């Protein structure tokens, strides 16, 4: 098992003056980069939706919705506010069998067109990392795609480890 290393945090921005309340709703998956994720040309990635909603205890019920095998597949997490804002922690990690250590930060948004977020978890003392290009639409313009592809590379990312999945229209649309 060969991973690329998880970039120093330093090397990841925060989005400056988070508004919890305006990251809230649907995001579309538009671009995906990570050390485990690859280019699939025979059967190429997908598009899938992330929905974010803030319990009144302010922290994130997150749900993802997948087209898998016919059929909608649904993800549930919890995202707890970090050290700063625009920063999470995983609730009931030990739910999670060989997951150690999560951590989410809002890299960029602009709350009603774009977003970048960068993830990093460590399962079976695996280091994984990814960064997600969320959008509102399912298309972006090709100059916020671009900003995506120089971040994942400057972060240690080839291009065969960004990914750009493809829109549908089964189970995202909800
Ligand atoms: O790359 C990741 N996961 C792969 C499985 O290890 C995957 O299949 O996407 C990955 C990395 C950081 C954070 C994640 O939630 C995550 O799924
Ligand atoms: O369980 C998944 O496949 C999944 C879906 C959306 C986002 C993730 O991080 C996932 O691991
Ligand atoms: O974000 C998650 O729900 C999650 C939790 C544990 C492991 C994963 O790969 C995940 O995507
Ligand atoms: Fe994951």
């Amino acid at each position: 098992s060969d991973l690329i290393p998880a970039p120093p945090l330093s090397k990841v921005p925060l989005q400056q003056n988070f508004q919890d309340n305006q990251f809230q709703g649907k995001w579309y998956v538009v671009g995906l980069a990570g050390n485990a994720i690859l280019r699939e040309d025979k059967d190429p990635q997908k598009m899938y939706a992330t929905i974010y909603e803030l319990k009144e205890d302010k922290s994130y019920n997150v749900t993802s919705v997948l087209f898998r095998k016919k059929k909608c597949d649904y993800a549930i997490a919890t995202f707890v506010p970090g050290s700063q804002p625009g920063e999470f922690t995983l609730g009931n990690i030990k739910s999670y069998p060989g997951l150690t250590s999560y951590l989410v930060r809002v890299v960029s948004t602009n709350y009603n067109q774009h977003a970048m977020v960068f993830f990093k978890k460590v399962s079976q003392n695996r280091e994984y990392f990814k960064i997600t290009l969320y959008g509102r639409t399912k298309e972006l313009t090709s100059e916020l795609k671009e900003n995506f592809i120089r971040f994942s590379k400057s972060l240690g990312l080839p291009e065969n480890h960004i990914v750009f999945p493809v829109p549908i229209d089964q189970c995202i649309d909800g």
